[PDB]
RNA sequence: AAGAUAGCCCAAGAAAGAGGGCAAUAACCAGAUAUAGCCUG
């Protein structure tokens, strides 16, 4: 890259922008470049690959054939170019330049010839020898100097393809080389068209001397902007270039045609976008089926736009003919896909050329007034064309249709006018949409821009909204889990009573029959009401733990557990749709005080559970309780707000080297002195220790002064002083702690992290910071915890014993308590955060992380570039609440919700019930009497010789299984059940053998030999599914992959806004009639309010929970408000009492939406939103995942390229995180048009599957030894088989067939 | 309907041009919640 020592950004003065480039990290004042410097930073990152420049870059007997010519080529006394043009003592240097700048200048200044020497500063004999030296002649001996051999035409084309340098790779400099090097072997060739002096030589030369990149890279920089900035008139616009050239000024003449365009396309008269859609379609015809097609010859012809795209899609003419295929011969193929390139272009020029003349000529009516319009739209075309061919990733015959590219280039014009609309949508309701925060104006102003932003948007501006936009997102996801989880237990719920958070309180009545409950009435779908508090307090850790809360107190009156329930779907409704940017808030309809009492009787556990784990983890097994208190208070005392981007431990201290990096004297040098426990006694401890190390290394360990000023110096040894590697990592340290000398341990991990930082996940500075990091961490354990290192077995002391005074000296939760008491905010995040899986929750944390820690850079870049930035977006608040309140809320939520109580009570009503829920994913042999009995002879009776099956009894019950009970609270069970095969005696057998096999050298960590390493893995693999690990493995993959349609959801949402935004405030801002009620709202009623911009406030109100809506209502057939709280499709409805008087239009809501969807498809996306969002795949599995990715590929992104064509590259990235490697296949399905209530038909649609056979592979672990290295399966075949069945359930395939070994 | 594995912005450009940028835009990278599960680099 060649800014690669610097970053761009676009900054705005007053209405006018500039590209900047600074270094970073830096400070004020030494960081923007000026004008001269940024010139001569470009000047310089060019000059620096003079001397390694080489014609061609960088086993098989041929392809190495082929390696050593170029190689020999690339020699000393070969085609060196430096060692050439540097003859005699570098006096011809700025000659040899000044005569690549004239080449260049020559082409586009249409000059024909090469240029003369003697106009380069140079007398006319030594202009005779410095033409001989870039002479042909000169050329060929060069290449012939290291070559003694005999070579082919074929052999020079593989060259040229495999190797030749990618700025060279145009068509008339390869031909112009071929040409040089078949004279250059004496082998007879043509090619008369092309010159070998002015095709090839004089290219290389400006090659070489980057005279293109030196003319134009520093001021294509300087004109960089963003995509939309205010007018003259304080109007948002899609931004237009200052221009400055021949070509600049005619681009950007287009380009305000464009503008023009997208201003007279906002028209609620549907006939004014019929035609001019007309118009624009005229143009696909010309461009690709020339002036005579008969739908160019009626001028006035109203043809539907929409049957020509589907009829031209099916017809089979040929753009190119294809050149046959090969006789696979991967260099053969790179050749044929060149030349299917060159193809390509060839004809795209002529089609490009042809739409040109052909509009110029014979317009009068067909397209568009404006000339400048129609080329805009015409170089899009040509452009659209390009995209397709120019990263071909393999030539195929339907690619090469006429009807498949002008479709192709149809929507994609289509793509073009949606994302510009968004684009301005953007900037309206981040910048222009103030006085929609909450105010005690009876007036408002809405699409006005706010004063901070009238001078225009800077690129960290637009930073600071990615954050913001995608915490939003992020935590839209979690409160749809937090949602689903609470009505798991608590209800169930029908087709059209799917949204748990839409139900309506036990007291509402049916609207039309006030004796009846409402349908949505929450009593008419609880399940158990009885047990509902109990049900609700599993997710509260169990019931157990309340007996000494004052329910009553707060549920006093009428009140019982169906409010309760209802309290707790308010606090999470609340969070939904609920903006971070507008304030609407802080006031919730729910106890408030209920809520606050069991936050603090919450934190009052949490010495308690924490010092729980250090003896359910087995440290006073191996070290004293008083020594471990003392660890307790240092690593307890504080809340401990962690950084992002800091290495985890498991990264810097992995459990499979753990034991042996333990007992390295040149690390710790533990060993531990140990009957038939042994080997049992040492995994404990082994275990103990990495659970304590990993609590030491967040909660003591990063923060630490002493730690960060060591790392400091020991990263920066070899750099004072792979080797090649840590002197720069080491120097990079430096400059670090220059720049600020303040900078956290974690800063600087961050900002090495930075520059270390494809869109596809790769299957088979960073390594330096793992390593320093586990050597800091080392001396820090030896300097403040040297007890570790001495550590003795003894008997465990009973639970109760352990640290019970450890609440006396710590208080980490004082403060947060009484503010958790008065925000309704963070009451919000407290129970949207406590009611996800243990994962969920850690997941969320990590996101509010990377959020504070982007803002901050943000920040910390414009601060450097002395850029002016609205702090409208706090880098230690979020939606008027403490940063550092919500991290120590959700930390809460992640501890306890991995807390399982240990009373099988808590979660079921006896022993039999949670028996014969075990029952679904273990096979104990059930008799059919009872489950109980079943399960406790199952675990007494023999597995493997002297031992018993045991594993799922304690005592005189059974067992409390900790996946078990995670799968029943936050897991699908019919889900699970669906994919995975139930534990069986045989897998219990195998699991036993397997231990015995490993049992000698279990705690090696790196093992010796092969047989070794592969019975480790085959054990932890039957550990894993006899433990039901792999149960909650399935379930977490499943919520990854229902997460991800969630936030794509979310996605779609925000610029569905966007796009209504932007529309219609072109509408506002053009000259098409609009009547009142969409300009002004003047609101009467007793909440009376005039609303300047009305249409603009009615469609934000539509998706910010809290902002209310002014309508006329159904049933009075009056004006009112609403509170702003009720459901989307409650405002949407109302949206439509609110327009329902325009006399324009039909439909204001879908005003423009051709432009972002398929109109006929709208209500089949809504019931795809629905059917994600209300988790229906859990209840009926009509559809797969895969079905489910396929039709959000087929539709659910029409309004974005960018977004559609990257599903099935995030789906596959999703399984690849969890070692699984799939092939796709791209065929057809089938999908509906519209929904019967009986007008739907059937079509067809995309189907993303996977290949048939070898679909499906595991990725190989990479398992060193301590002299080879062994590759084994990540995942085994019963691993992919349920991943597999995951991925298409209900549909079954061959998966015999599919997984590849 | 689709046959994906980017998209946009600046520059260049008709004897075409094809040189740069993007945490701006998604993805990528990173993140450890619990007891042998995410190795290698």
């Amino acid at each position: 890259k060649l800014t690669v020592n610097a970053k761009t950004a676009v900054v705005s003065e007053n209405r006018s922008q500039e590209g900047i480039l600074y270094n970073d990290p830096s400070r004020y004042g030494k960081s923007r470049k000026n004008d001269e410097d940024r010139d001569r930073y470009i000047e310089s990152r060019l000059k620096s690959s003079g001397k390694l420049y080489r014609i061609f870059n960088e086993t098989d007997e041929l392809q190495w054939f082929l390696s050593e010519i170029v190689k020999k080529i690339n020699r000393r006394n070969g085609l060196v170019l430096s060692d050439m043009l540097s003859v005699d003592d570098r006096a011809f240097e700025k000659a040899f330049e000044k005569y690549a700048e004239l080449s260049y200048t020559n082409r586009r200044n249409k000059v024909s010839g090469s240029p003369a020497f003697e106009t380069c500063g140079v007398d006319a004999a030594t202009a005779e020898r410095l033409k001989g030296i870039i002479s042909e002649t000169n050329f060929i001996n060069r290449i012939k100097n290291n070559i003694d051999n005999k070579v082919s035409e074929d052999i020079i084309d593989r060259i040229i393809a495999k190797y030749l340098k990618k700025s060279l790779c145009r068509e008339r400099v390869k031909r112009g080389l071929k040409k040089l090097l078949m004279n250059a072997f004496d082998l007879p060739y043509s090619d008369p068209d092309i010159d070998v002096q002015r095709d090839f030589i004089d290219y290389v030369l400006e090659d070489f001397y980057h005279v293109r990149a030196k003319s134009q890279v520093s001021r294509s920089i300087k004109n960089m902007n963003m995509p939309v900035q205010p007018e003259g008139d304080g109007k948002f616009a899609i931004t237009v270039s200052k221009g400055g050239t021949e070509s600049g000024n005619k681009r950007s003449a287009e380009k305000e045609a464009f503008k023009k365009f997208l201003s007279d396309y906002a028209s609620l008269d549907e006939r004014v976008r019929d035609d001019m859609l007309r118009r624009m379609r005229r143009l696909v015809v010309l461009y690709f089926y020339g002036s005579d097609d008969s739908k160019l010859s009626d001028v006035n012809e109203k043809f539907d736009v929409w049957e020509d795209h589907a009829a031209r899609r099916v017809d089979n003419r040929e753009f190119i003919k294809l050149p046959l295929e090969n006789k696979t011969d991967k260099d053969a193929e790179r050749i044929r896909k060149n030349t299917v390139k060159e193809l390509y272009r060839n004809q795209n020029i002529g089609c490009y050329r042809q739409a040109v003349k052909a509009v110029e000529e014979d317009n009068n009516g067909r397209y568009f007034d404006d000339k400048m319009l129609n080329m805009f739209f015409i170089h899009r075309i040509e452009y659209g064309v390009e995209k397709i061919y120019a990263n071909l990733k393999q030539v195929t015959e339907f690619k090469a249709r006429t009807g498949y590219l002008s479709e192709k280039i149809w929507k994609d014009l289509i793509n073009y006018i949606s994302i510009k609309y968004i684009a301005m949508g953007k900037a309206v309701y981040n910048y222009a949409m103030d006085e929609l925060n909450a105010s005690d104006k009876k007036e408002i102003e809405l699409g006005k821009i706010s004063e901070e932003y009238l001078s225009g948007i800077s690129s960290f501006d637009y930073e600071l909204i990615k954050a913001e936009e995608m915490l939003q997102r992020e935590t839209a996801v979690y409160v749809a889990f937090a949602a689903r989880h609470l009505s798991s237990q608590t209800v169930e719920l029908d087709s059209e009573n799917s949204d748990f958070l839409l139900l309506k309180p036990k007291g509402t009545m049916d609207k039309n029959d006030k004796n009846k409950l409402a349908s949505n009435n929450i009593l008419n779908f609880l399940k158990d009401k009885e047990t509902l508090r109990d049900t609700i307090l599993q997710y509260f850790g169990g019931h157990s733990l309340w007996t000494d809360f004052p329910f009553d107190k707060y549920l006093a009156g009428g009140k019982d557990d169906v409010d309760f329930l209802t309290d707790l779907k308010d606090v999470i409704y609340s969070m939904r749709n609920d903006s971070f940017h507008y304030a609407t808030h802080n006031n919730g309809k729910w106890n408030k005080e209920l809520i606050s009492a069991m936050f603090e009787h919450e934190t009052e556990r949490m010495t308690v559970v924490m010092k729980d784990k250090f003896y359910s983890n087995n440290l006073p097994m191996f070290y004293k309780n008083d020594d471990l208190k003392k660890l307790l208070i240092d690593l307890y005392k504080d809340n401990v707000e962690r950084a992002s981007q800091v290495p985890s431990f498991n990264k810097v201290f992995v459990r499979k080297n753990f034991p042996a990096l333990v007992r390295d004297k040149d690390n710790l040098g533990i060993e531990l002195d140990l009957d038939a426990d042994k080997g049992e006694n040492e995994l404990k401890f082994y275990n103990a220790l990495y659970y304590m190390f990993k609590e030491i290394y967040y909660n003591a360990f990063l923060n630490d002064k002493n730690v960060r000023e060591r790392f400091i110096t020991k990263a920066t040894k070899v750099a004072d002083n792979n080797y090649i590697a840590e002197n720069d990592f080491g120097q990079r340290i430096k400059n670090i702690v220059q720049v600020n000398p303040d900078y956290t341990l974690a800063q600087i991990c961050q900002l090495i992290m930075t520059e270390y930082n494809c869109m596809q996940k790769k299957s088979a500075y960073k390594m330096l910071l793992l390593v320093n990091l586990r050597k800091a961490f080392l001396e820090f354990i030896k300097e403040n915890y040297a007890f570790v290192l001495k550590p003795y077995k003894h008997d465990l002391c009973d639970k109760a014993d352990f640290v019970p005074d450890f609440a006396k000296y710590v208080k980490p939760y004082a403060g947060l308590i009484s503010r958790v008491a008065g925000s309704s905010e963070l009451q919000k995040w407290y129970i949207v955060s406590r009611f996800l899986s243990p994962a969920q929750a850690n997941h969320m944390l990590g996101f509010l992380h990377s959020y504070k820690q982007y803002v901050w850079d943000i920040y910390r870049r414009a601060s450097e570039t002395g850029t002016e930035i609205n702090h409208s977006i706090a880098e230690d608040k979020i939606a008027g609440v403490d940063i550092t309140d919500v991290d120590a809320v959700i930390d809460l939520s992640v501890k306890l919700c991995g807390t399982i109580s240990s009373e099988i009570s808590d979660y079921f009503k006896d022993d039999e019930v949670y028996a014969e829920y075990i029952s679904s994913y273990l096979d104990f042999e059930y008799d059919g009497g009872n489950y109980k009995d079943s399960l406790n002879r199952f675990c007494n009776s023999d597995a493997v010789n002297d031992q018993k099956v045991a594993l799922y009894y304690d005592g005189e019950h059974p067992k409390l299984n900790r996946n078990i009970i995670l799968s029943k609270l936050y897991g699908e069970r019919r889900f699970l059940e669906k994919i995975t095969d139930r534990v069986s005696r045989s897998d219990i057998v195998e699991y036993y053998k397997l231990k015995k096999e490993t049992s000698q050298y279990q705690t090696k960590g790196i093992f010796d030999s092969e047989d070794e390493q592969k019975n480790i893995k085959k054990f932890q693999e039957m550990k894993n599914i006899v433990e039901f690990r792999d149960l909650m493995d399935y379930s977490e993959i499943a919520d990854e992959l229902q997460g991800q349609l969630i936030n794509w959801i979310y996605l779609r949402e925000r610029d569905l806004m966007n796009f209504q935004l932007g529309y219609h405030y072109a509408c506002l801002n053009n000259d098409s009639n609009k009547q009142a009620t969409y300009v002004t709202l003047d609101y009467q009623g007793k909440k009376n309010r005039k609303i300047n911009g009305a249409i603009l406030y009615q469609i934000c109100a539509m998706y910010i929970n809290g902002l209310p809506l002014y309508y006329v209502d159904k049933d009075s057939s009056e004006w009112t408000v609403s509170d702003g709280k009720e459901s989307t499709g409650a405002k949407i409805g109302e949206f439509y009492r609110y327009a329902k008087s325009f006399e324009n239009t039909s439909d204001c809501y879908a005003s423009g939406l051709e432009i972002f969807e398929n109109i006929s498809e709208h209500d089949n996306i809504t019931e795809l939103r629905n059917y994600i969002e209300h988790f229906r795949y859990y209840s009926s599995f009509d559809r797969s995942f895969l079905g489910i990715y396929s039709e959000v590929f087929d539709r659910f992104f029409t309004y974005d390229l960018k977004y559609r064509k990257n599903v099935p590259t995030i789906l596959y990235n999703i399984l690849l995180q969890h070692f699984v490697n799939v092939r796709f296949e791209f065929v057809s399905g089938k999908k509906m048009i519209g929904i019967d209530k009986k007008i739907a038909k059937e079509k067809e649609c995309a189907r993303i599957t996977i290949r048939e056979k070898n679909g499906v592979y595991s990725e190989q672990f990479t398992y060193k030894l301590k002299n080879g290295t062994v590759y084994v399966d990540a995942r085994d075949k019963r691993y992919l088989q349920s991943i597999i069945r995951l991925l298409f359930y209900p549909e079954k395939v061959n998966m015999d067939e599919m997984i590849e070994v």
